[PDB]
């Protein structure tokens, strides 16, 4: 469709950008802290064991 | 025939012109707003779904 009111492609690109940014954020946190398991939401049992 | 009081052809042309202008008005409104479903008289259930 040749409509301008809403751009589905832009929305999909925004979603994929957000996913990539979340991956970048978790990678950056794990690099800076040096700890894979911080903010227990990743590997919740792992943080208890550690 | 040779009648001048009433001009049937002019009336028919005016009616067709009115139909054309109504179509132009709907097209102009949809163009400016961008919404096909506007003025709920057009696509009544469509506006409910929207």
């Amino acid at each position: 469709a040749a409509v301008i009111n809403t751009n589905y492609l832009s929305l999909v690109a925004q979603n994929n950008l957000n996913k990539s940014q979340s991956s970048l954020g978790t990678a950056i946190e794990r690099l800076s802290s040096g700890l894979r398991i911080n903010s227990a939401k990743d590997d919740a049992a792992g943080m208890a064991i550690a």
